[PDB]
């Protein structure tokens, strides 16, 4: 089907301060890994998830990390506000679910 069963897809993003003023935590309501944690530091090391590559393509994105129904992302520096980031944060994972792409490739 063409459109989604948005009306109750559980797919809205909260987020939840850290004791980190560069990270902020979004929890997406769906486990994205309930089965493990993967790092991602470096936008080369991304290339273990399609989601992690489409993150480090926003502005601000210096690294992302993946947790049981969580995604621990950093800004490159303290100048950058969460603001700028975050419309294109909940577009892209809502996005990257409306795919229905894997959470990870390789390991």
């Amino acid at each position: 089907m063409g459109h989604h069963h948005h009306h109750h897809s559980h797919m809205f993003i909260q987020t939840q301060d850290t004791p980190n003023p560069n990270s902020l935590k979004f929890i997406p309501g769906k486990p994205v890994l309930e089965t493990r944690t993967m790092d991602f530091p470096t936008p080369a090391a991304a290339f273990r998830s399609p989601l992690a590559r489409q993150l480090f393509r926003i502005e601000g994105v210096k690294s992302v990390f993946f947790g049981p129904d969580s995604i621990t992302v950093t800004k490159e520096n303290e100048e950058l506000d969460w603001n700028l980031l975050k419309p294109d944060i909940y577009a892209t994972i809502m996005d990257f679910f409306a795919s229905g792409l894997p959470l990870v490739t390789e390991e």
